[PDB]
Parts: C-alpha cells; structure tokens; sequence
C-alpha cells in the first residue's frame, strides 16, 4: 500500500559507499546510507523490501535547484525543528506539516531549505516505489533524509 | 478514525428544514439536507452515526467571507469539475486535489469559489466530529456539500 508514501522511479538513492542508484534498480540486500537521529551519525543498512506501485498524484519539493518527487504523504526529516514532516500528514499520525522554508537534512548532514512545494496530477499513473531499511528505517532520496515504510505503522 | 476526515465542533449542519445545527449537537435520527449528484436534487436523510475525535491539524477553506474548518483530508464536491476533492487526498484514493479558485456547491445549488485555503496546527488538540448519512452519504457544512464517512 501507500501508507508510508513512495518515490518516482528516477529518484536517486544514496548507497552506503555514497554512490547513487535509481530507486527502481534497488534490490533486497542493497546497502544504503542511513541516519540515526539520536546519535546524529551516518550508518549503512540493508534494504529488506522494495515494492512497486502506481499513482497519478505527486508533489515536487524543491531545495535549491535540486528536487524530489513523491506522493504527498511521504515523510521527510526536518533537522531544524527536529521533526518528521509531510506535505500531507494523516490526522493523528503525529507527523507535522512540511512547508516552504522548512529544512531537509542532506546526506552530508547539512540543512537544506525548501524553496518551493507543488502538487500535481499526471495524465496517466506513473510507477512509484517504497523501500524498507533495517535499523534506521530511513535513507537518502536525491540527497535528503526520507522515512522508509515500517510494518508497525 | 479520521480517514473520512472531521469538522470542528462549531461547524453548522443544514437540517432538512434548512435550519442550522452545530455538528456537536447532531444526534442519530436527525434529518439533514443532502444531495444526490446524479439527480442533481436535494433530499432529506437521517444521520446514522456521530463520533467525536481530537486532532491538532486543521485546514480553513474560505469561500468569500464564509469558511469551513476541517481535517486536511475531508472531501468536498466541486460542482464545476464535478469531482470529489480534498486538500490532502490519500494517493490511490481517487480523490482530486482541492485548491484555491476551485468550486464548492452551496445548499441552494450555487457554485461558490474558494478564495483561500490554509493549514495550521492548534496549541492543544480540539474536538472534531464525523457523521454518517444514509443514502446520499453527504451533507452541508457551513452551507457547502461535504462527504460523510462511508
Ligand atoms: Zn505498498
Ligand atoms: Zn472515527
């Protein structure tokens, strides 16, 4: 399902060695760059699941010229306010609103400001992907910290 | 739960006789004004359920000076594009985005343009309510057509 949201196929995932791979090429057992919010350290972790879905509703989040495209309900870490945030959080989920001028955390641990957010509907449904990542349950999508799908959700 | 969304306690519901009652005063068996999209006719229908929740995340949808305050995932009928819409539709739900300059359907069948939408977080959780309405599964909240929890 799409309860944790999903990224478009050409979203780049930061591998453990800081190489970049498209999410649609990710496989179970792939080692990705991940982050433990308490230690404030970067750790490698295996992908334990990768699933392909479809949807026609997406949001583009700009941070400078760089951007990420995902379902409106994907969660991103704001390292300024130290909160997990989404453009469209479910009420009672405990996830905060993600808005223009909020911050994302880069794969090098820097605060990147969000300069623009837009929602749009594609003519046809496009392929989207969600992954599970052991231990830290997060990864870097186009260089910013995003939350991985969880079973406990 | 809050999958269908909910309205704040001081949301006015149009009764069958076109009187207004606060959603927090609504009772099972109350007859409310409702709408069948196919017939394009107004019908009376009984509330079958009313539940009180809490949340601190809300959006305000303005249509002129009037507005409605609900969870971001509440569905409203746009009579211009003839689609059910939400500020924050769940992906794959088949609900379209509701945005500034879209349209709402008044309790008298008139298209009212949305002039502003904003999301905010309250200091403390507030009480919010969803209802079930037989047959048409909709009602008028501050005079605009809204979907009832299916
Ligand atoms: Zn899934
Ligand atoms: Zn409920």
């Amino acid at each position: 399902n799409l309860r944790g949201g999903a990224f478009v196929s050409n979203t780049q995932i930061t591998m453990a060695d800081k190489q970049k791979k498209f999410i649609n090429e990710i496989q179970e057992g792939d080692l990705v760059r991940s982050y433990s919010i308490t230690d404030e350290t970067f750790q490698q972790n295996a992908v334990t699941s990768i699933v392909k879905h479809e949807a026609d509703q997406l949001c583009q989040i700009n941070f400078g010229k760089q951007h990420v495209v995902c379902t409106v309900n994907h969660r991103f870490y704001d390292p300024e306010s130290k909160l997990w945030k989404s453009v469209c959080p479910h009420p009672g989920s405990g996830i905060s609103f993600l808005k223009k001028y909020d911050y994302l955390l880069s794969e090098e641990g820097e605060k990147l400001q969000i300069t623009e957010i837009k929602t749009f509907t594609t003519k046809q449904p496009v392929f989207i992907y969600h992954i599970q990542v052991e231990n830290n349950h997060n990864f870097f999508a186009n260089g910013v910290l995003a939350h991985a799908m969880q079973v406990s959700i």
